[PDB]
């Protein structure tokens, strides 16, 4: 093909390969993050669809519901310089109040019950035989403005993503943090 740039797909439409060597934009609500790396933070996204790559370990997370919890074949790992992370978070803290680091509310805990939907650009490629990915951008959107921040088509999937996750996630969880999920629509 021609291999353009700044594309956009999902765990089901990556595009990687062997000679691959490209960049891809993906969305996500955040499933796990770690503030260990002193040069940046590393977290893993998930949902939206299903990955088929071999990738590596990938901590991953079973989010709130311990039933439909996604699988290693849905989310992946990524890292971004803290300075580039502050921007992604500070802009996000405005939609919430604190940074993913504050939402941890638990040393040995992970994030996933909030709804931080955001897009990001990652430079991915193979390394030892799987798909390594490094995120450079990350802008979390609310729900009605996503269609004003994310291009068309990609904005609809986000809308239906709330309709498909609302049923799969299970109202049971909606009762655990209604305030967080009630952010939009009645519940």
């Amino acid at each position: 093909k021609m291999a353009r740039k700044d594309p956009t797909i999902e765990f089901c439409q990556l595009g990687l390969d062997t000679f691959e060597t490209k960049y891809i934009t993906m969305f996500g609500m955040l499933v796990s993050c770690s503030f260990d790396k002193p040069a940046f933070i590393s977290f893993v996204f998930s949902d939206f669809t299903k990955n088929d790559i071999v990738q590596n370990y990938l901590y991953d997370r079973y989010l709130i519901d311990y039933e439909n919890k996604l699988e290693l074949n849905e989310g992946f790992k990524a890292i971004m310089y803290k300075n580039q992370f502050e921007t992604f978070d500070s802009k996000l803290r405005k939609i919430f109040n604190n940074g993913l680091r504050d939402l941890q509310n638990g040393r040995d805990e992970n994030l996933s019950q909030y709804g931080i939907v955001c897009k990001m650009n990652i430079k991915v490629k193979m390394y030892n035989g799987k798909l390594n990915a490094i995120v450079r951008e990350c802008e979390p959107v609310p729900h009605s403005q996503i269609s004003s921040i994310a291009s068309p088509s990609q904005c609809e999937h986000l809308r239906l993503f709330y309709q498909r996750a609302f049923k799969r996630i299970g109202e049971s969880a909606i009762s655990r943090y209604f305030e967080e999920y009630r952010r939009f629509f009645p519940i």
